């Protein structure tokens, strides 16, 4: 009951190059027909996105600085999307970070700081995101998170970025129950591994695509797209029934061991 | 781009339903979305003087020609001479939706541990057992590949005050949707589960512990509110479809956000 | 709190001295408890009372229970009762699947072998737990054995995946049920360890060879490794744990 | 024949660190009386230079030859370091840790959880999750031959509870980090794991919101119709501790009454 996105609009988090995964969604959500919205950290990402937009069909750039470890950022930018915009449908949070040092040690050797950063800018950002979008949804809408197996399990390498997203997915469980009253749906994908910017020198990833390869019940790995039709469908209104939960979108690997 | 895409288009797909019994199944909430969503659909139904009632159920939705099999999923035969004649009559499939249990009432109605071996691996055999066999079935019919659901309910992960024996069949099917997937990945078939919030079907008829668990989740979960046949059927043809290519294995819960709070 | 003397376990499913249910027995026996054995067959029992020649106990208490037989199960407790009074727990350790659906593809698996699978390895327990409740008027423990292949699929683990599915939720159905007469029931869930019911799977060693690259502990289990941890759930040391499944398998339930 | 009693646990000669002690009620209180009725050699740390005194009076209802006390606050890398470094001198080697230690912000668990503050979020991961990071990598310095590290979590680290919320998310961390320390000590011989405790009625629950509620849902709706308390914690805590769990590592076992396993 509900195809098309037409008449719909949403916030993009965390674009950064062609290969992000909140490029797949955009790319997806534009051939829906949705307006987009598009928030970046850094300047080589504005360039960047002015470059990109050109492959999709949005009929005006909005494009917002937000660095999500600013609460003035977060407040003022989302506060100005509804002064440009008005209301939104949704938000596609695509955002996180870890330090490479932490990464590349030992997980009992993590530093403080590095802890601390990575839940910081990978899962309380959700947690302001959504009280500032709020804002902007007063009939509801839906909120969608990126998250990794490693939240789950422990991955080996995947360290510090693992307790980040093991604290996310319980954000959004927890957000779920906080906003499901104001008719507002939170939920997270948890992709399998896509070879990103941020995945470049990633100690245990390029092990870990052969290992989805050859065990997965697909036998393949996925792409920034599958993400896509997936986000689709969580901000859409098909999973109108559906918050709190976290969709594997990994060819089927989280199903076995 | 001068044209609305669509999410789901299933012109020119086809799908097999099997589990409508009226039209509060939750396979028929699926039925109609598909339907909409332009899909040809395929029925089996258990019992012959079921047809009928079938058949004029049928009538409502957008079906260019009645597509009706007697299937008992306890009988091997039945299911196998069954999608046989399928794909004899109506060709290769995309798909499956497997809406189909059954648990005793005298055992659902004891305590759980009163429950009698002969009920127990009954509804072992109906709604878990008839997965795997359908599954081979259907696979003959799906030389490309495709996508096969199955309907389970929370209870197959938790202790659900009188949910009982079909808790147990429950949990083995969730552990069949796992299995499948992982034998029928490698053929482009991927295998899912939706568990459903409690939703007034005839089934749910004087079964102990609905009515307590259904004002449950009004007052508590997230959305405050129980979910209904069509939002299932929403979640279906998401599964269904292209839409969730690279998902297998998995269980989305339909359910209000219950499932996520304790 | 440490000791066992003065309790009485039934431990079903010793076959032989490599059974995971002789690990549990050595260790419960080691610590004093007075236990009494249920075998499956007659023409088993001669070989199971030279093995527990092995044990502490002065006396062989031993029952043939077909656990398919409502009867046996019935009368086997009943006897037992009669025989040496209350208990204050059972271990069960037992399972079956046809060798032939673990090494067929899994959709090709029998409607036969499917619910022999789902007989003996999980409606056993209900009925077990049914009538052991009998012989524990005030509370006690159940414990019954599990393996990983219950929560995920694990590659040819197959028609037996199901049976551990559905035995896991009778483990917290069982719980939920008999909670308020102070029984508690719980599952353990071993690692891969060399048994003879592990012999005949195919490949056995190449598991063996990845929980020891992977698993935490970078080692395999053993079946006295699965008695201890069946020693904390029968006694008093996990008087708050019900409805559990505690990993003995080197950590490899927890990782991906 | 056997001319003894086999010993399900037995801690002489053994040696833990238990962190967290704030008085009584506290949960690592009953984890102190079962591993030293066991025979166990303790050593406590504690936060406040003026909680200590109060701290040894607690101690004289132990079997303890003496009072080993170490001022630890979770929030230094220098007092964590230099705390184990010292152990190791005065002490010498150690078997395990159990870590009880806990903090979320009243004004944070009071507000709706999409509310949150920033400050009062990464203060809870602080020192709800990193330090059990920290205490591992050198607790471990004093464990040559391996070991075993046990912390204290709550089930609204797995789903959303009620008014749990800003704890609930730094438990869920917690529980990751249990799951990764497993997974890195692990090759030491040193295991890690969890006890996820129902609610009890500590210094920490008093004031606290959702409480009192959840209390009597547990007596009405758990298996067990009742609460644990912090005893029960600590015979847990005994078999984690000791060889009793051998083979036991990055598991989370619930001492809760059954609640865990229902819905
Ligand atoms: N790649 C993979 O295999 C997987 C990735 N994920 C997750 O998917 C999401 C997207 O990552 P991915 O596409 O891999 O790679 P990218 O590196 O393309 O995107 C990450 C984005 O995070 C942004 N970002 C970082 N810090 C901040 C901050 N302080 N404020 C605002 N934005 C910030 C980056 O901005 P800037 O322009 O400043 O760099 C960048 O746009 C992440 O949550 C990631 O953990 C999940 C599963 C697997
Ligand atoms: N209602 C709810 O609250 C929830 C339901 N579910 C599940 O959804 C599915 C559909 O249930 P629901 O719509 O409630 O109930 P319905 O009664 O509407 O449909 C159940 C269907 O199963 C059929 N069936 C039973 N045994 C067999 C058999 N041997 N061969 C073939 N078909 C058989 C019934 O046939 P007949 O009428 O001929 O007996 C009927 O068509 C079930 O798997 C159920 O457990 C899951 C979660 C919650
Ligand atoms: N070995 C392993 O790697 C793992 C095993 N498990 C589980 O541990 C338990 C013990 O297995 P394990 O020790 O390996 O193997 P064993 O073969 O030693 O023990 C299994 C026992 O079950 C008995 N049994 C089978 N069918 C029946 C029946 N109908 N009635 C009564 N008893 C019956 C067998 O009887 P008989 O002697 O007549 O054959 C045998 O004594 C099982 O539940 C198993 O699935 C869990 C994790 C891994
Ligand atoms: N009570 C319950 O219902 C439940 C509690 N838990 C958990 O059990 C553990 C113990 O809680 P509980 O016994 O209730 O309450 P307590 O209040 O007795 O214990 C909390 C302790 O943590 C110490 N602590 C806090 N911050 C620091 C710091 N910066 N450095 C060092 N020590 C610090 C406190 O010190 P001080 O006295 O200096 O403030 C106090 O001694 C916690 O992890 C809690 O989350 C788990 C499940 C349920
Ligand atoms: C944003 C970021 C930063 N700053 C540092 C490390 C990783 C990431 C994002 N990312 C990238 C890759 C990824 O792959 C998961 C598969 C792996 C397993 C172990 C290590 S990688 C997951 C994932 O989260
Ligand atoms: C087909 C069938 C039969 N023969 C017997 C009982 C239940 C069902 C279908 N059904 C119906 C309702 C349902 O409700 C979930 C909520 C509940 C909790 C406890 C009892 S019902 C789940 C569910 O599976
Ligand atoms: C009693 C029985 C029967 N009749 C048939 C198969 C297996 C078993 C017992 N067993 C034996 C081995 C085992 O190993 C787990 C690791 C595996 C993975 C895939 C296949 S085995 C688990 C396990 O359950
Ligand atoms: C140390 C601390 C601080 N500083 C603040 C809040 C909570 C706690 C410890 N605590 C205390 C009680 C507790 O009870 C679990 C039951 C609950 C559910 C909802 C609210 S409380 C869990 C729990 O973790
Ligand atoms: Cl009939």
């Amino acid at each position: 009951a509900m195809v098309n996105l037409e008449n719909k609009t949403y916030v993009i988090m965390g674009i950064a190059n062609k290969r992000s995964i909140a490029f797949g969604v955009a790319k997806v959500l534009d051939q829906l027909g949705a307006k987009l919205v598009f928030t970046y950290r850094k300047e080589r990402s504005r360039k960047e996105l002015e470059k990109l937009l050109e492959q999709l069909n949005q009929p005006e750039a909005h494009l917002y600085q937000i660095d999500v470890q600013s609460d003035e950022e977060v407040i003022n930018g989302f506060e100005q999307i509804g002064k440009d915009v008005g209301n939104i449908d949704g938000v596609y949070h695509s955002i996180a970070f870890a330090n490479m040092e932490d990464l590349r040690g030992r997980f009992s050797e993590t530093s403080r700081e590095g802890f601390l950063l990575a839940q910081d800018i990978s899962s309380y950002s959700l947690t302001i995101v959504a009280h500032e979008a709020k804002k902007l949804m007063p009939e509801g809408g839906s909120i969608v998170a990126t998250t990794y197996l490693g939240g789950e399990f422990a991955v080996q390498n995947y360290n510090v970025m693992g307790v980040a997203k093991a604290s996310l997915e319980a954000n959004v469980k927890y957000l779920a129950l906080d906003l499901g009253p104001d008719n507002i749906r939170v939920n997270a994908i948890s992709a399998g591994p896509i070879r990103t910017l941020s995945a470049k020198g990633v100690g245990g990833f390029n092990t870990i695509l052969k290992e989805i390869e050859e065990r997965a019940p697909l036998k393949r790995n996925v792409d920034q797209v599958e993400v896509g039709k997936t986000a689709a469908y969580l901000l859409s209104d098909l999973s109108s029934g559906v918050t709190g939960e976290n969709i594997h979108v990994d060819s089927g690997f989280h199903a076995i061991k």
